């Protein structure tokens, strides 16, 4: 008699449909969604220190806001501003206010040092009724407004060493008054002079006496400049008038800290990838959810959904094999062997091959992926006004970036797709041929991927075949009889 | 007697060189350039609203040139500024020029509503003979130049709310007078100030007195400056001299408009994509014209040409299959059969795997770039002046995205060619397989890609061998008497 | 008898492990490192011209500091610009420092041609003892500090046609007295101002008269700007006070030049790539030397090591052929033939299939990667200063640059190892096929990549086999009869 001895491939009913290089869409066994389209909504306070701003800005809570005295020698990792987040103190606008935002963000500290600055004739603590720290009139906290002391306001000029090994951050102010009246009343000198400068850098301020918009009860303003004092160098302030000084430095340091504009609840977990929409999981490559990232975080795509196909193709259901189609009774592995012979049908899954193809498949995207892009400070990505030139250079950035990556995420999901179906194809085909060369002249390929053993084939030979351990010699004269006779 | 059945594929003689991973110049049935290098240098008019500026710049046109009031409310998906723009009105610089453009050309309009701005106490409409209207002195249209009313000029102080739900754009301007004496003449002041602020922004500017070039008979400048005010928000113009004011505001939309440099004639054509070098097609994926574009345009790359396989080997030409030589005969299809039997040579392709292999190759570059990256407004590219810093991060910026899609593309090029080369091939070797698989015992293959069929193989066995419904058992005592007797 | 023909492939002992799409570490008979992770600590001074800034800034070289007279009409390729470099004359700050550097390195020379400027009314050629130009007081020899002369200081105002046909970059400075005793000295007016114009830009600067840090002895500065004249403009020169006049202009060049911040000494060596690390060799496509690049250098990737595979699957070791194991023992080419007949074992290696891997496998990382991406002035990627949101941009867009890049590599090596091992495997496979059609009926094959042929077979008859000149006609009869009897 005649055994049918052959082989095939698992199959599931279920099938998933992929994008390959040579294939728009082909239906594999299993994939992987490789795109995080979703996110818990909410940051995770962990393992990132996240310093929620519920009603502060960073600037805010940096120059002394009177509601902003919790954010006092505060730390963050992830400083998270809130959209309801606003200003209750001297109306004050920050020329370059993003540069001193994204400093004041990378710093990750309101550590601030009072130092002993000397005001000699003036006035100091200078408040207001837009600043109101209590029943009363108040200020910034972190900056001394001087006044003229008594009728005059003379030249102040002070001093301030960096003898410490650290850059010291100076935020000062210059007092733009609403009219001239003002201008003298609070500084004798009719146009006022800021200059602080250091050994090597300059910033000379004149004030502006001039109306401007109501602010919590002001048409006057606060320009806000900051100084860094790196090591060594040493900070003067000259001013004729018009100096909001400070009252100390915020101790700089260089970290894995940044700021946030999210509206996302802090909740008690863990994830190291915090986006504006929320905390979400780092284990796929790629996300879907916000170009806007923090942490150890997937690299942002336009695509909603990238499947990697982790499974080989798929080709739903005489025992023909696989050049028919595909096994859907087979679970024990990947690739087997399914024989008809005289003790009756049965299978038998093919180990070696079935592991061979799962550990390829493994680790297949981690290996042409990087652990995973771990970045903490970066540009602004969305923006509020209309800025130009360098919010337009942002933007192009953060555009050819996300298209580059983006095109990087779809070719490389056809490629590692293609690789699988090819690699499982071959891992099949090279059992069928490990298969054709034990059964060297006792067998034939009977076309739908079926070998036709033209000898007496009992479940022994059949698992001597499975194994490799399968002799032709002990059956080649059966078998050539029942062949070409 | 027998009977040969050789399987070949089909060949040209005007093959075509492309480059693959694994071979530099390999010659190729049919290959498509997919670098648009060439353009019909015209700018089609549709289906972007293209807005030619003749002989006037996007800020000319902005501020109202007098040789500039035909594009007084006008919009615009792309201003084509000419290199032959030119200013005939009151001599200007714009700090911050390159940002006024690009916020106006991101704008897309020119829409200006007049406000009733009240200025008391100074005389409005001021005029130069530098911007001549008609037969008299004139200004720009969209400002208004105030000066003393009489022997005095009264410290302007103005407000306008935004109380609608737009961004107004507010276009005013800072006269740098020549001399003193031309300070006091037109601002009795002897030195002017112009604040214009927001609750949240402001713009201090002391005009400078000071002679400088002639242009146009002037040794005066106009300092342009730019206030955004959101809704809601309110603008105070406070002047105590030289202030240029704004008769209104210019409607601020957001949407695909942008701005281009461009000689390029305007042509009564559709193109979804255009170049200063004109409108080219967008069906290649990618175009070697200019890196400035506008539109659904093709990836800009360094190369000036790619070529990319859409279909097989090149082998071109006793029937000797595919593993020999190509068929420069068979039209029909891409893989075929030639027979020789009893009753002559015949020739028939499969149309099973040409088919296959045609599909396959037919989206493989479609599959792997997304349907066409549409950019609107973009970064400057090309520069007139030497800015420095920004300048050289612009170029930067546009140098590393283009070498990076230049490498984008030589490697999507050579992937897609060698995975072209691979499926043809394969496809050749299924076939061949199948036709084995067929012939069990009946054929042996003589090595040229051909099988000889040990029995008489007529006309209608050949077809059963092509067509699949070839049954080895028929003539298999016959082959085997043939082969081994 | 019988006869035995194994085909194989050589293997090293000493294998080297590659990464591919499929296997996370693959050993290899000969692989070559990718990334430059090396450099030899020297800038080679050819075939760039290198300017060593020894003690000098360029700024400080351009200006005309009292040390950096040997850079005086100074031309470079690359000005490398020491760590120890120091400012020995008066004290200074320029306003958008980084922008002045930048385009004086691009420009490449510091040729200064002499104007013949007129300054009417006040005394010429002021010096200071911060600048010691020998024994007495000196000044920058680019910048002519003009004071009063006698007892007044008129209003400067002076102009200068660029009748050329190149840009003349005009570096002039505003001088920042200490005290109003100091500018009424120096210039009589209580306020100056100086304005530098062209027909198209302007700037005009206020003196700032503050005090602050004492540097070589005074607490006054120079604030240094500059004005670029395109060919038929004209540059006018108006002064209150307070002028560092020109001397002259610069000559602007637009070329290959650049500046890099290096300690790395200049040495006699030749070396189109220069990194601050030094010079490093640009054969590889890749380096992880620094991401700072001078010439032709190859990209910058994180990867510190990215091993190509330049050879085939290492295999290391009854003459069993490639499926079981490589040969060790094969030295002659890659791929070869083990036989055993009558006359003794014997080896010979296949020259085509060799060739042909070897030929496919020289070319494969050049034919994806362009020769060398030149590139000579780029962005800061390097910064001592915590400017803000310009410089967060530049670390951004060379970080994202990095990032892509260095996936880029990884790709494109695990890409090509694939390719080569799927070649080398693929000639293997494709020299089993030809030997097996040559052995149509005459030869069965045994499974460990070998070859039964069952007729005798002398060395003649192996080398016929080889050499693809067997005729299996000539020994059908006698193989088939020991085959199926
Ligand atoms: C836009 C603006 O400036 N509004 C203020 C207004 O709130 C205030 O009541 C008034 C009194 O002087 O001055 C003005
Ligand atoms: C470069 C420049 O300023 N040129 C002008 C010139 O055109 C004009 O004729 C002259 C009369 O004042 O003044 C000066
Ligand atoms: C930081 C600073 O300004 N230091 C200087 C100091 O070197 C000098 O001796 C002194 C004399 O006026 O003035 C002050
Ligand atoms: C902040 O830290 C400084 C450091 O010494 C300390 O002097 C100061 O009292 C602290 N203030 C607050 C509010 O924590
Ligand atoms: C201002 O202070 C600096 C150092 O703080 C000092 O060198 C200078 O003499 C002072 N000037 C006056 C006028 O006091
Ligand atoms: C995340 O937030 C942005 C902006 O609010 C929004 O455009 C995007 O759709 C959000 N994505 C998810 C997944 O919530
Ligand atoms: C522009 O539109 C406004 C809208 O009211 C109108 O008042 C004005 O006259 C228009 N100007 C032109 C030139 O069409
Ligand atoms: C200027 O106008 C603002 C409102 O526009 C007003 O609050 C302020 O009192 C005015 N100032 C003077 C001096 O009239
Ligand atoms: C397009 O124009 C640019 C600049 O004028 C030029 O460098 C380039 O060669 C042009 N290309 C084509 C295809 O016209
Ligand atoms: C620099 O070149 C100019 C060009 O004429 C020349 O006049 C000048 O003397 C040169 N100076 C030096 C120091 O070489
Ligand atoms: C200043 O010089 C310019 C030419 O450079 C001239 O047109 C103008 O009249 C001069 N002004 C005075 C006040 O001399
Ligand atoms: C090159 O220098 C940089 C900065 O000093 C350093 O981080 C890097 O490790 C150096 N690389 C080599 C290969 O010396
Ligand atoms: O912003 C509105 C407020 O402006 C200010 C004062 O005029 C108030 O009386 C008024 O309510
Ligand atoms: O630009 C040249 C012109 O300059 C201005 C006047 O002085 C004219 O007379 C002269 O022709
Ligand atoms: O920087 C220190 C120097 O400052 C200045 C003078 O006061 C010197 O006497 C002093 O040594």
């Amino acid at each position: 008699s005649t055994a049918t001895l052959c082989l095939g491939h698992h199959a599931v009913p279920n099938g998933t449909l992929v994008k390959t290089i040579t294939d728009d869409q082909i239906e594999v066994t299993n994939a992987t969604e490789l795109v995080q389209s979703s996110s818990t909504g909410k940051i995770c306070n962990n393992p990132h220190r996240i310093l929620d701003g519920i009603d502060c800005t960073l600037i805010d809570a940096l120059l002394g806001d009177p509601h902003c005295d919790v954010f006092q020698n505060e730390t963050w990792d992830l400083f998270v501003e809130r959209s309801k987040a606003f200003s209750n103190c001297y109306p004050y606008d920050v020329p370059d206010y993003a540069s001193l935002r994204s400093l004041v963000a990378s710093s990750g500290t309101l550590e601030f040092i009072t130092e002993g600055f000397t005001w000699t004739g003036v006035t100091q603590n200078g408040g207001s009724n837009a600043c109101k720290r209590g029943p009363g009139s108040g200020f910034f906290s972190r900056l001394n407004w001087l006044t003229k002391s008594g009728s005059t306001y003379p030249v102040l000029n002070v001093t301030m060493p960096n003898n410490d090994n650290f850059d010291k951050l100076y935020i000062w102010g210059v007092h733009h008054p609403s009219t001239n009246q003002e201008q003298t009343s609070l500084y004798v000198q009719a146009s006022g002079r800021v200059t602080v400068s250091t050994r090597r850098s300059q910033q000379t301020i004149i004030p502006n006496i001039g109306s401007r918009p109501w602010v919590r009860g002001l048409s006057s303003r606060i320009s806000i400049y900051w100084t860094i004092v790196k090591p060594g160098d040493v900070l003067v302030i000259n001013s004729n008038g018009n100096l909001i000084a400070p009252r100390g430095y915020f101790k700089m340091r260089t970290g894995k800290s940044s700021i946030m504009r999210s509206d996302a609840p802090i909740d008690t977990c863990i994830s190291e990838c915090i986006t504006p929409n929320g905390s979400i999981p780092n284990d796929k490559p790629f996300q879907n959810v916000n170009k806007i990232t923090y942490g150890a975080c997937p690299k942002y795509v336009k695509q909603n959904t990238l499947k990697l196909a982790t499974g080989m193709r798929n080709v739903p259901e005489a025992i023909a094999g696989f050049i028919e189609n595909g096994w859907e009774g087979m679970i024990d592995g990947w690739y087997g062997f399914r024989h008809q012979n005289s003790e009756g049908t049965g299978q038998a899954a093919d180990l070696k091959s079935t592991q061979a193809a799962i550990d390829q498949i493994n680790g297949k995207l981690n290996r042409v992926i990087e652990k995973t892009n771990e970045k903490f400070h970066q540009i602004e990505k969305e923006f509020s006004e209309v800025e130009g030139r360098i919010q337009d250079l942002e933007k192009y950035v953060e555009d050819t970036k996300i298209d580059l990556w983006s095109y990087n995420a779809e070719l490389l999901v056809a490629l590692e797709n293609q690789h699988t179906i090819d690699l499982t194809d071959s891992e099949m085909n090279k059992l069928f041929e490990k298969t054709r060369r034990q059964l060297r002249e006792n067998a034939e390929d009977m076309g739908n991927g079926c070998f036709k053993i033209y000898h007496k084939c009992d479940n022994a030979c059949i698992e001597s075949i499975r194994n490799g351990t399968y002799d032709h010699d002990v059956y080649r004269d059966e078998a050539l009889n029942n062949r070409f006779q």
